[PDB]
């Protein structure tokens, strides 16, 4: 006889906590993007869809995962509900990683194509990209019901419902989890470098505009102002229209010979430059702030699923050499480290965004009026 309820009830109280923090955390994120209007961009739109994936993992996968621990890891439901539960577990995790990849991808293309980002601002464009990812994730996870329902040996390992098939655990791990992991760690690295270069390029054009504002207010002739405005106008085009015609206003005074009159115009440009420099120089500050926080989302996904990901692959490499009972007893812990990651995507936003933090606080006092 089997399917016995046991006294594994340290686990029952601990796993219940993780389910609510997932469900309550990611509901507040879905409510934040749906209601708060400082969050209406493509990156925050993905984070909602990430939190829909996290929350449905809290509803559908994590209670059943708890329920198995309550019946000694012998599987209490119907046997054709084993292959459904693996399919949802793997679908929500595959949808998370391909979101996290696609954010880091969409963020990088936003910097290399500033003009394209204005065109790609559309919520419809964002939703199309999400709907690309979910239908990729349903595409990748689809062997688990199509084959597993047909053969109980691919989803049961001795009354235990788990992905027993080893070509599913191997090929899936590299198709669905190092192809979008590669693209995430390449494009996060290059996003840091594109915002390092353009911050470094703005300090270049800060010091050459500030250098020619020394030159014009020293100068004697209309050739030492004309050249010095020609080097301002060229290196003001390198920060892109607003200021160029005001330099062209100053350029025609140097081209006629009105030097004291061209020098006075250049002093009027000074404050125009400090306005346009404090603006775009706070823009790079904000993107590098956002890139840092999205990195913590990216880093904690990778770290918390990493003990589950390595040990599941060591189940397949030492299929002979190792304690299958100990590897089975570690994966049962290691899956819940990765489940816990559904609870921490919301908490990150709270610590690191005052817009998410304010919104969460108001909803806890039941205040939706923005
Ligand atoms: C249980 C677990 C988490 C809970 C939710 C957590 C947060 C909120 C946001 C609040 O503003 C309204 C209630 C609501 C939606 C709760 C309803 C009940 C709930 C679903
Ligand atoms: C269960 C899943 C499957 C479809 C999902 C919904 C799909 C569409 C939207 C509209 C969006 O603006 C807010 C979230 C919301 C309402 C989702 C909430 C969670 C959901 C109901
Ligand atoms: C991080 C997780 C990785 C690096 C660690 C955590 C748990 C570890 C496993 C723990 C138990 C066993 C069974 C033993 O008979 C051989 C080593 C082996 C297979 C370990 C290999 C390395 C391992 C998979
Ligand atoms: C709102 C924006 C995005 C959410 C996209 C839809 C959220 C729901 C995900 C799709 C889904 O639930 O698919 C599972 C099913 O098993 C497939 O057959
Ligand atoms: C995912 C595709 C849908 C698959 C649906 C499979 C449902 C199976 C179910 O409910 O269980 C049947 C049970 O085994 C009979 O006693
Ligand atoms: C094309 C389908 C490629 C996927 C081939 C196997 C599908 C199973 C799958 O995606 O598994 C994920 C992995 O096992 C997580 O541990
Ligand atoms: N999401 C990976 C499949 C899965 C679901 N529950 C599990 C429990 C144990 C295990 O080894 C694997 C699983
Ligand atoms: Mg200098």
């Amino acid at each position: 006889s089997l399917l016995h309820l046991q006294e594994k009830n340290w686990s029952a109280l601990l796993t219940a906590v993780v389910i609510i923090l997932t469900i309550a955390g990611n509901i507040l994120v879905i409510m934040a993007v749906s209601l708060e209007k400082k969050l209406q961009n493509a990156t925050n739109y993905f984070l909602m869809s990430l939190a829909i994936a996290d929350m449905l993992l809290g509803f559908l996968v994590m209670p059943v995962s708890m329920l198995t621990i309550l019946y000694g890891y012998r599987w209490p439901l119907p046997s054709k509900l084993c292959a459904v539960w693996i399919y949802l577990d793997v679908l929500f995790s595959t949808a998370k990683i391909w979101h996290l990849c696609a954010i880091s991808l969409d963020r990088y293309v936003a910097i290399q194509n500033p003009i394209h980002h204005s065109r790609f601002n559309s919520r419809t464009k964002a939703f199309l990209k999400i709907i690309a990812v979910w239908t990729i994730s349903v595409g990748i996870s689809m062997p688990i019901p199509v084959f597993g329902l047909q053969d109980d040996s691919k989803v049961f390992k001795e009354g235990s419902c788990l992905l027993a098939d080893d070509n599913f655990v191997l090929i899936g791990s590299f198709v669905s989890f190092f192809i979008p992991l590669t693209i995430m760690v390449i494009t996060y690295f290059l996003t840091i470098k594109s915002l390092q270069k353009e911050a470094a390029d703005l300090e270049d054009n800060w010091e050459t505009l500030n250098d020619n504002l020394k030159v014009i207010e020293k100068a004697d002739n209309a050739a030492q102002v004309k050249d010095a405005l020609t080097k301002m106008r060229a290196a003001a085009l390198d920060a892109g229209d607003i200021l160029v015609g005001q330099i062209d206003d100053a350029l025609k005074l140097a081209n006629e010979g009105k030097v004291k009159e061209a020098q006075a115009a250049a002093e009027q440009l000074k404050t125009t430059i400090n306005a346009y420099i404090q603006k775009y120089g706070q823009s790079i500050s904000n993107e590098q702030k956002a890139c840092k926080v999205l990195g913590i989302v990216f880093f904690l996904f990778v770290v918390m699923w990493c003990p589950f990901f390595i040990t599941n692959i060591m189940a397949v490499i030492c299929k002979e050499s190792c304690n299958e009972d100990v590897i089975g007893a570690l994966l049962n812990v290691f899956v819940w480290i990765g489940y816990l990651n559904s609870a921490v995507n919301p908490l990150v936003y709270t610590l690191f965004n005052k817009t998410y933090r304010s919104a969460f606080s108001r909803y806890i006092q039941c205040q939706y009026k923005e």
